[PDB]
């Protein structure tokens, strides 16, 4: 059919059946990671082979290995045994969460911690975090989990109002052997509840909102067909879905007149990290990368009508892969509609007496992730007039910790006693481009000042720079508010009717990247977030900005490495990675539930068409 | 009633009585300006004292003057003799466009101009620009406007299209005569047209679009009492509107319980310039204040339902005065409604099993505003959690002129022969802080690094800094998108629960500020625009950032000045000044009808409340 249809539960089964018949996936297998992989450059090979990637954990203790299977032939196309203590190891479990509170209850040391705070161990619940690469030589090679702990004076009550603040232990999942329990120093336990559905803290709900009906009587206006491919108002795609970047956009392109012109090939949200600027030893090693470590994909809410999504809504169903090669389906984990968005265009002239007015509609594409918690909504809108925009929007529980005596300078307060650590959320979108094809070259363009003189007489002109990027090693760029700083990604061999290349310009909103110190271990596992935009040649293999395998390696592997090949970017099949997010400093109307705050870019045509591509719109 | 009401096409007429019958309206007299003062600082005063400001041209050659009257006692309190070549001129009048076109076209030297171009006359329409102050000592004291011409092929023709290059014209309106033609030389007069409603240019309409119907049956959350006063989910204010600036609120409270809470005393966009980067001779000169000079609120279009504001809309006809003292309408001039705005909070628990979910709404008023090429949208929203955002909308024609053969610096071309010179839309907002009552300070907050080493150990530890404006002399401030410098406004008074100054942290977009070199005409002119940030001791003679008279003054006048005072502004009645813009490069996509693109800022509390204030929403 296309070979960017959504993964079937017949495919998944078919590639359980495969790795089951090649003595594979024997019953001590675990899959940490299942997904297709996308068609190879050279669309001129007709014949789908459905290919996908697996990564294959083991709970006896053996080495983990990378399988590739052609569900199509129904073979296993290659197989690699993994020195995790070197590349990394796999993504977390959802059957290792469990283990952390498990293991630690029957721990002698972690029971003698909980008994010196009056702690009844059925209410101390166990937050498992990813561990990262530090001082402990001992964790090289051994798949490990770190706990902090939250208390849960009921089974409905929100146990991130309770901190255990100076308690943290190292757990090694695999073998299930607690290997630390550090106890710094008892803090007092914050008692106030935070549950916000409690009618006492909520107190009476307003009953002054009054409904708002947006429906319509006529249907979409975009069509779905094969599954997941879209066509809306000349825009083209496919959406796919990853266990990891959760949706993928595909073969983007638009509709010009008697053409289909490509814009993006491949866009995902690549990789997400969280860094805490805490630097207390009971919180200094947290770091979540959301879609490196735990996978966004896989914790994915399933959406409902009328609360998460309103209007006419069109669901797609996602497939995903459980631990042993099941087909699991995500119900409405996809939102799609269309959204008014307001005036377009318009213009009342006085010499030729027309009045012109037209509204604006956007197309939504969504979906939410859970992890731990917060909760993060993916947004991607097309626009009418050719933009295409990303929105993050941030929001559930912030994560707390104890508020301390003398104040702080690395930590919010949020109630008597209670703590929020200064913390950034910061995305890495992989933008492969194809502008009218795969010749881009992505030029970085800055506003430029005149002095008063020569040219300029009154001293009023103001002008425009536009440098190319050639090679890779001088691709990593640095914003520029000051200077209006935005880069174009070009097709140098199309024209338009003026005889200039077809653009698109990224607009870009210049937050702060990662304020970590240099040298530190987030630094080097996270140099993507260290720098506004990067670009790469593209390659297979080279996928997210932080490698293959971010579970506890030590960092490099992502962009740091593809950069240093050095390869021509000027007129190439490129990728455009670009880095942006939030700095959060936690305020009090952050708590006990965070209302949303968002991030974002976008993408606008730059002298892509002959003129406006909107004029054809009419008026309802 | 109130004393914040709109004013009356009864009270027009009472302006118009009173001036007559105190012989300052005679048959000579027209008024450039007239709008209700806002009531004084002491709202102890009990009883109305409804007070006007006007100012009355002199279309015979006497000198204007600025005159004060109270409605309500039936008497003109003031009357002062204005010096126009020293304190600036009056705004422009709208019989005055229609004069330049008339003038000239018996002008020797300009017939002349258009016959070496074989350009017929009638079809020859010239645009009436605003004149700053440049080269030309023989202006000062007289009210001077400048023409640039555009050819009309027919009375339907957009004749944007058509720029005539080489030719201006200064003209004298007072005493109308024409004082200069200049005629730098003869450039090709672009032919392809720019109709945006031509079938030909729009080609077949699309037939895709299905309708989206937005209602609300059960009608608004919002109530309006006493013509202007709006209750929407705990907030509280009420819509003005002045000829000059526009729609302005005042009196922005949010009901906190059982209190009602200011946090806003006065809002309005208290100027607006839109400078050209073109370093040609023939408009070097081009720089509109559309607030200052052409007054906003004037030029105000009659929304429709449907087109302009979809959705349940509640409109507001404000009333202007003609420029004889008659009451004028403005029918359905402002725009009224709630929107949907997603999701506001959501969470799905794992220790708890609570599902959580939470749409978020905003109210939007808003106006729409043409002058000449552009047309501007202005929009303020309130948000459920107490976020209030500003957004301007720019679209319309783009201003045009001729691309040179050689191509240009500081202009974009837009089809063949046809160019767009470069320049900025800035925008000023007058922000009059009442956070919890009068006494508020000034933060600048910069986010701050930490060096890995004491402290820190890992590296990862960041902070933030908080530095209080004291004087007058040091509220300048330079944004900085790097270390995410933010302004928090605060009333050291007021404290929340946890003890701490009440506050609400000012987002700006980072955009830059004027481009224009310091010592031009322009920069002393619109000073304002050189920073992103004022903040200013509050005066009732302060209210724009150009000061009253802004047509064909040096420089100086506005914030420079007040500035200069020193005032103290630590813990005081303070005004916040915040300047926003964008920089256009006009591209192919924005010819011949230029799409949406927009500028604002926004204002979130930042531990103004005890909690999250939208606890108590419910769930439709």
């Amino acid at each position: 059919a296309s070979p960017f249809r959504l993964a079937s539960a017949g495919e998944i089964s078919e590639v359980q059946g495969i790795l089951r018949t090649a003595g594979l996936l024997g019953p001590e297998k675990r899959i940490a990671y299942l997904g297709v992989l996308d068609p190879a450059r050279g669309a001129g090979s007709e014949a789908e082979d459905r290919r996908f990637r697996v990564f294959i954990h083991d709970v006896s203790g053996a080495r983990p290995q990378e399988v590739t299977v052609s569900v199509t032939n129904g073979t296993v196309i290659s197989a690699v045994e993994l020195d995790t203590a070197a590349t990394g190891e796999l993504p977390v479990l959802e059957e290792e969460f469990e283990v952390v509170e498990q293991l630690l209850a029957t721990d002698e040391r972690w029971l003698k911690a909980l008994a010196a705070r009056n702690l009844d161990v059925s209410k101390v619940r166990v937050a498992p975090l990813s561990a990262g690469v530090f001082e402990y030589a001992e964790e090289r090679g051994r798949r490990i989990l770190r706990g902090l702990a939250f208390v849960q004076d009921f089974p409905e009550d929100s146990a991130w109002a309770h901190p255990v603040d100076g308690l943290v232990a190292y757990v090694d999942v695999v073998s299930k052997e607690v290997t630390r329990v550090i106890d710094t120093g008892v803090f007092p336990v914050p008692a106030e509840h935070g549950n916000y559905t409690d009618p006492e803290l909520t107190g009476p709900l307003r009953t002054t909102q009054k409904p708002i009906s947006i429906t319509q009587p006529e249907g979409p206006s975009f069509t779905v067909t094969g599954g997941n491919h879209i066509e809306w108002e000349k825009w083209s795609l496919d959406v796919g879905f990853d266990v990891r970047e959760g949706v993928v956009l595909h073969n983007i392109a638009f509709r010009d007149g008697d053409r289909l012109r490509p814009i993006i090939n491949r866009a995902s949200i690549a990789e997400m990290v969280v860094p805490y600027g805490d630097p207390s030893p009971i919180r200094s090693w947290q770091n979540y990368f959301d879609t490196g470590e735990y996978l966004v994909g896989q914790y994915a809410n399933s959406l409902e009508l009328g609360c998460d999504c309103l209007g006419d809504i069109t669901y797609l169903s996602p497939v995903i892969s459980d631990a042993f090669g099941n087909p699991r389906e995500i119900r409405n984990g996809i939102c799609m509609h269309e959204e008014d968005w307001g005036i377009l265009a318009k213009h009342s002239d006085l010499w030729s007496g027309i009045n012109y007015t037209r509204r604006n509609r956007r197309m939504v594409i969504s979906f939410f992730t859970t992890i731990g918690n917060y909760d993060y909504g993916f947004y991607w809108y097309l626009y009418l007039d050719g933009t295409i925009e990303f929105e993050a929007k941030a929001t559930g529980v912030v994560f707390t910790s104890a508020f301390p005596e003398g104040g702080s300078d690395n930590i919010s307060q949020l109630a008597p006693g209670l703590g929020a650590p200064f913390h950034q959320h910061i995305f890495s979108a992989r933008l492969d481009m194809a502008i009218d094809g795969f010749t881009n070259r992505v030029e970085e363009e800055d506003v430029v000042r005149q002095t008063m003189g020569p040219g300029n007489e009154r001293g009023n002109a103001f002008s425009r720079k536009r440098t190319v990027l050639t090679r890779e090693s001088e691709a990593v760029r640095e914003a520029d508010a000051r200077t209006g700083r935005t880069w174009i990604i070009s097709n140098p061999e199309s024209k338009n009717r003026l005889n200039e290349p077809v653009g698109y310009k990224l607009h870009a909103h210049n937050q702060p990247t990662l304020l970590a110190d240099p040298g530190s271990s987030i630094a080097r596992r996270a140099a993507f977030a260290t720098k506004d935009l990067w670009v790469t040649r593209y390659a297979d293999d080279e996928r997210y900005p932080t490698g293959d395998f971010v579970n506890q390696h030590s960092g490099g592997a992502g962009l740091p490495s593809y950069i240093a090949q050095d390869r021509d970017i000027d007129g190439q099949d490129i990728v455009v990675w670009h880095t942006f997010g939030l700095t959060h400093f936690p305020r009090v109307e952050d708590w006990p539930i965070m209302p949303v705050d968002t991030v974002g870019f976008k993408l606008r045509p730059e002298g892509f068409f002959d003129r406006s591509p909107v004029l054809d719109v009419p008026a309802n």
